[PDB]
């Protein structure tokens, strides 16, 4: 109903002048938040088929995009385009960067609904290499294809078949191989993952899994990409890759973990053991020093903030925030200096990555990549952790583990079932 009114308003802008000439128009319609608007299930209800949902971890900034005017296969390519339209420094491109940051799947959205705290805007962009007028007609057709909000079911779902990429033995050998390699010297840490394929009787409603995940994981970023009706990648991640506002850059070392506890007093106590334990404290510093080296050339002075414990559902994390000024506002420098995270790849990055490439018995794809948005004036991406790939009736779950000098196979298999269980519950 607040949507109905905003769409009618879009149709009036589409009915006015509009020249038959190349260019760009951005039509911003105020979207009143007297609220009732579940953007997620509005988006899931639609039948046009690149779809993207994103909410930043504080819960105050939230977007849904529908339809692609242009698709981008990399963030580098996305930025090159945005640089041609400085007159729209808030034109956002949404989506994913693969684990390999040089591959992406990002879109210039036809329709963007965005909320900041208490204000929302419904955004239609017109874009044409020859005729805005004729683009406007396609936008009208697109609007008429919009469908009413249908309620988002819960998930029953029992498993037809499960398959681990590394099963127990493969994992053992992999870990042994990883310890032996670090024992030779050279590298120091390798984050190895295991994919878990859950086959189901009928297709999996990906959006409904996103809604489940969002409800479970407070203080996380939420991201959901529907590539088409049968394929999606989604998750809920506590971790920020970067945030850029003009030249001001924020990133973080989130490494070192203890259990959370409901009794929010053992949770404080457990956090004050984390804060003081040497092993976890060092692990965190090695990550900050890695981030710092990875961006000293492109940056002024780096301020490392006092460490805090970030309390989540099952787990609590050592976080040390890193703030700085970029020599220039450039998101491919952020992406390529920060992605593969030490937390996600390992030791010397390239040695860790070569190892992952050769011996990890599956492709990570979007997992442990990046999700968010960019514009000239600002960007934010989270690390695509705690995530799943859906394909028809197959859900692939991902869980990684840091491997070092002394790591033990059995132990680390256990740590990985623990992470994977988090995702498994979203399917009941």
């Amino acid at each position: 109903q607040s949507l109905t009114t905003a769409l009618e308003n879009l149709l009036r802008h589409l009915s006015q002048e509009i020249p038959a000439t190349p260019g760009i128009r951005v039509i911003d319609i105020p979207f009143p938040l007297k609220d009732a608007f579940d953007a997620l299930s509005w988006l899931a209800s639609q039948q046009t088929y690149p779809q993207f949902y994103w909410q930043q971890r504080n819960g105050d900034e939230e977007a849904v995009v529908l339809g692609a005017i242009t698709r981008f296969t990399s963030l580098d390519q996305a930025q090159r385009f945005l640089r041609q339209h400085p007159e729209h420094a808030d034109l956002r491109i949404w989506g994913l960067n693969a684990f390999d940051p040089s591959q992406g799947n990002l879109l210039l959205p036809r329709l963007e609904w965005r909320r900041c705290g208490g204000k929302a805007t419904l955004r239609l962009t017109l874009f044409s290499e020859s005729s805005l007028q004729h683009d406007a007609i396609q936008a009208k057709e697109f609007i008429a294809t919009l469908v009413s909000i249908k309620p988002l079911p819960g998930l029953h779902l029992t498993t037809t078949r499960e398959q681990h990429w590394p099963d127990k033995t493969g994992w053992t050998q992999l870990i042994e191989l990883a310890t032996k390699t670090i024992a030779e010297g050279e590298l120091d840490k390798v984050v190895l993952a295991r994919a878990t394929d859950l086959h189901f009787a009928s297709p999996v409603n990906a959006a409904a899994m996103m809604a489940a995940s969002r409800r479970l994981n407070l203080n996380c970023y939420h991201f959901y990409m529907a590539f088409d009706g049968e394929n999606a990648f989604l998750g809920s991640s506590p971790e920020r890759l970067w945030r850029r506002r003009d030249k001001a850059l924020r990133t973080e070392a989130l490494a070192g973990t203890v259990a959370n506890n409901p009794d929010d007093k053992q949770a404080q106590q457990l956090g004050e053991w984390l804060m003081a334990d040497d092993k976890n404290q060092r692990e965190n510093m090695l990550v900050v020093e890695d981030i710092c080296q990875r961006l000293q050339a492109d940056t002024q002075t780096l301020d490392v903030l006092p460490p805090q414990v970030l309390r989540l559902r099952k787990v609590q994390h050592l976080r040390r925030c890193i703030w700085t000024s970029l020599n220039k506002a450039d998101d491919v420098i952020c992406l390529h200096q920060l992605q593969p995270t030490a937390a996600v790849a390992g030791l010397p990055r390239d040695l860790a990555r070569q190892f992952i490439a050769r011996h990890e018995p599956f492709t990570r794809e979007w997992y442990a990549g990046s999700a968010g948005y960019l514009s000239l004036q600002q960007s934010e991406f989270c690390v695509s952790l705690r995530s799943a790939k859906i394909s028809g009736n197959v859900v692939r779950l991902y869980a990684g583990a840091g491997i070092v000098r002394g790591s033990d196979p059995e132990q680390e298999w256990q740590e990985i079932d623990n992470k994977a269980a988090g995702l498994r519950t979203l399917l009941q």
